[PDB]
């Protein structure tokens, strides 16, 4: 069920696309160096378009909004003062961002505006390094399509890794050994980092190439089609990193998945390396290593929150209108009491809000404010208890 109509037809766009991060100078998404396509949208919505009406932007095959962290996210848009004027919001099962006016298009004429995404590729589709994409993306209805080259600067090297993906709780970061082929013996990864903890082997998978091939280029290997080590040797070090005992394996090349646990409360710049230490074809020791940084971006590594509370006469006060406003005043959403007093809005992204409790008519409240026959209160997202005792005028 749907809050207003598809509004694509009334929504009048222009789209553009901006290459981010250190490979701004080769026309190329370094995805190791920071790397990321920005999505630029300038927008007018005609006058007919109402409170609840949407527009869609559909991400097509190639890319998703947002970047290194899940879950996928698309911010809310908002005017020149922070006004918002639509609701967005995201699903991954389609690809899809939807964007809900608000009632800030009933309230002002001729809106007009822009907003920007940060997107990043899917990277089982976008596998190779220099490979052109055709990044197609339809926004209010019109396809818009244009070519983008993604690299990814996986080397012919003992040892390379790449953080694949962060959420809250964990990172899951993938290791190349000896992609170069060269006969190695007493071979030994060490996995640390920075704001990153192994408390497990269990966190900890390693697999055994057939051929380079295997060797993705993305750093999301094609796992189901790897040969799987039953035995790997795996240790958890006491300062929390871990080592992993790959043994003599000649010219051997492997893959190690691991998942290593952010650590509680860790703010700033999260890193993980991996040392290679090995015998190599003269029978001499060598040590390679590469790290990886990520930033710990809590509003985008965060859940959603939620509110409620009971509405009553100081006896439940039922089907009483609860209006979520944004601090400006806009309306986001609506609900009523139940049976039992009791409202609440749900999936919210971190932030301030204001709860607009409508009073019947000859009812007063008992910071807050009261005016017009409306409670006013605000309310902060990190649940929260929100109530409204009703007392007669």
């Amino acid at each position: 069920n749907q809050s207003g109509r598809n509004v694509n037809h009334l929504v009048f766009a222009n789209t553009s696309y901006e290459i981010l991060g250190g490979g701004k100078k080769y026309n190329q998404v370094f995805m190791t160096m920071d790397g990321k396509l920005k999505i630029k949208i300038d927008y007018t919505v005609d006058d007919s378009v109402v409170e609840g009406d949407y527009f869609t932007v559909d991400f097509g095959k190639y890319i998703h909004p947002g970047t290194s962290r899940k879950p996928y996210r698309v911010n809310n848009i908002h005017d020149a003062n922070g006004r918002t004027i639509a609701i967005g919001s995201y699903d991954s099962a389609t690809n899809t961002a939807k964007y809900t006016f608000t009632n800030y298009v009933d309230i002002y004429n001729n809106v007009r505006g822009s907003f920007s995404l940060l997107s990043w590729p899917f990277k089982e589709l976008v596998t190779t390094d220099k490979q052109s994409v055709p990044v197609g993306i339809t926004v209010a209805g019109e396809d818009y399509t244009q070519n983008v080259i993604f690299n990814y600067g996986n080397r012919t090297v003992p040892v390379i890794s790449d953080i694949n993906y962060l959420t809250k709780d964990f990172a899951e970061f993938t290791t190349y050994i000896n992609q170069n082929r060269a006969f190695n013996t007493g071979s030994k990864v060490r996995l640390s980092g920075q704001g990153f903890k192994f408390t497990s082997p269990d966190e900890i998978e390693v697999y055994k190439v057939l051929n380079n091939s295997q060797f993705r280029d993305s750093f999301s290997p094609d796992y189901a089609n790897l040969t799987q080590v039953r035995n790997p040797k795996i240790i958890i070090n006491s300062d929390g990193s871990a080592t992993v005992d790959l043994g003599d394996i000649g010219t051997l090349g492997y893959i190690i998945r691991s998942k290593p646990n952010t650590l509680p409360d860790f703010s700033g710049i999260g890193v993980l390396k991996s040392e290679y230490t090995f015998t190599n074809n003269k029978n001499q020791r060598d040590t390679r290593a590469h790290a990886s940084s990520i930033q710990f971006v809590r509003a985008e590594l965060a859940g959603f929150g939620g509110f409620g509370g009971y509405v009553w006469f100081d006896a439940a006060a039922a089907g009483i209108t609860v209006n979520l406003l944004d601090p400006t005043g806009i309306r986001l959403a609506t609900t009523t009491t139940d049976i039992t007093g009791h409202y609440n809005f749900d999936n919210l992204t971190n932030g301030n809000y204001l709860v607009e409790f409508v009073m019947p008519e000859g009812y007063i409240p008992t910071d807050v404010v009261f005016e017009n026959g409306r409670y006013i209160a605000h309310v902060t997202i990190k649940n929260m208890t929100i109530d409204a005792g009703l007392v007669s005028d």
